[PDB]
């Protein structure tokens, strides 16, 4: 049931739309399990409610968020979820101008999904899923990603992250980038319509972290895709700022939004801020929209 | 196991070939058809009538190099002299421009030696099986150049079997290629491609745009070059469309030129007809549609 016209520009405006001018993506999605460390961390204790608390929160600070906030990725619950006024959590962004993401992390049940999830209010999907693996995974991702492209979703093709070198991990994330968009591109994926979440290729100072995940990126991913948005993971929110300067500033060709996509960078500092306190939203709202504004910068060089 | 050494040279040759809107000449021509050039041009078909035009072509004044980055040669011309014995390979080596040898199991024996003589880049061209097998010797070859110093110029392939037919076609064969050079880890910034243009009437506009598309779905911001061969245009149209693309409000990570033959050499040769006396007329011909094609590189290019 190939794409006409009408989806792609819909599509297009989407993943565009997610990094319009640097605005990075929100991993405020995480699942009932990590949301307990996280939260645990913090010296408190993990449960549904505290959690509509940390999120009702962030959602509600100043509308200028939009400016380092293309859209945010939520777990299903929060999708749901309605602030102290009854106000949907989903359309507290919306109003805004961020988009609805939705973690919907098995193909089977996906094309019903998804369109489900479209009239729901979100227009983006996450999920992650040997030459055989490698191959394996691809034609999968392949598979998902044309899915969400049929229930006007925008997939952010996620390719799974596996002591070695940089120069190491260099070459595999080159491996893999390219089996996945070779696979891609035999599903007749819309890459326009798409966009990548990638890990930095990390093993070292960000320039050379930037020099060694850049390269390896363009000589993979392919100009249509609008924009790269990096997952932190495991870099504090001031290594995940660095590096992803040094990346939107490494000499070399970049045709696509150097965007990211973070959580633990992005909410560390706000998640302290609170500790279960829900009246210091400054302390809170001041540690999230101090480093959507910077990671912003992040994604422009001019950090 | 290319050294970060061999990578410095494959990409200063990759890209010195295609620097300011210049782009590559194909003179190329094997015997054969060189031959149904020249009898267009009512001209024998001889060792020597080939040499001359094509000393004609190499001996144009050295303002040529500002259009020019890089000429292709067919075997025998590789050891042909110019009327003075001297050598084409080194008059062309002089005037600034970089030498290309045409290739097409012992190849890589053979490059060695091509590089030993002054070539620094050299071109061989070749269902869902075909293409697969196509994009895989495209691959095997292409490391075994960079292996032996030269800068491989991976050429697709396509039928003249409307518009977004021809495209959806070109991706196709251009994504088995590019996954093929990586299943072979060549070193892609030592590369060039020389692809067809995706081309009911069309448009520079169209043509250019049903391309550039196609082009940034598939083809890496690593490739330094791509110089789309113009096999069947006019001069004219290969330069409207290599500008048109050069124009089209798309990404573009690399140099987008020409890699012509007929495309550059056709009114240039017709203008001589065989008679050495326009030995004039010809040169200037040439230099005309070479330095009009650096001009569509640049996107710079009007026609009146």
């Amino acid at each position: 049931p190939a794409l006409t016209q009408e989806q792609k520009k819909e599509l297009s405006e989407i993943a565009q739309s997610i990094v319009a001018n640097g605005k990075g993506i929100l991993a405020a999605d995480e699942s009932v399990g990590t949301m307990g460390n996280r939260l645990q961390r913090i010296k408190v204790e993990n449960t549904e409610e505290n959690r509509r608390q940390f999120r009702e929160i962030l959602f509600s600070v100043d509308s200028s968020i939009n400016q380092s906030i293309g859209g945010v990725i939520l777990f299903h619950e929060t999708l749901y979820q309605k602030d102290s006024q009854g106000k949907l959590f989903r359309n507290i962004l919306k109003e805004k101008g961020i988009v609805v993401g939705i973690k919907l992390d098995g193909l089977d049940g996906l094309s019903e999904r998804c369109a489900q999830y479209k009239k729901d209010g979100v227009d983006f999907g996450k999920w992650r899923p040997s030459s055989l693996a490698i191959q394996e995974n691809a034609n999968a991702l392949a598979r998902y990603a044309s899915i969400c492209q049929q229930n006007g979703l925008v997939p952010i093709v996620e390719p799974e992250v596996i002591d070695h070198d940089l120069e190491h991990c260099q070459y595999v994330t080159e491996k893999v980038l390219a089996a996945v968009y070779k696979a891609l591109n035999d599903h007749h994926v819309y890459l326009e319509g798409t966009l990548l979440k990638p890990n930095m290729v990390t093993a070292y100072t960000p320039e050379q972290v930037a020099m060694a995940t850049v390269t390896a990126l363009h000589r993979t991913v392919p100009a249509a895709v609008p924009g790269i948005c990096f997952l932190s993971g495991g870099m504090s929110e001031e290594d995940a700022t660095l590096n992803l300067n040094a990346i939107n500033l490494c000499p070399l060709p970049k045709p696509w939004k150097l965007s990211f996509s973070y959580g633990r960078a992005l909410q560390a500092s706000a998640l302290a801020a609170w500790g279960g306190k829900a009246a210091n939203k400054e302390a809170t709202q001041e540690a999230f929209m101090k480093r959507a504004m910077a990671n912003c910068q992040a994604a422009k060089g001019q950090y």
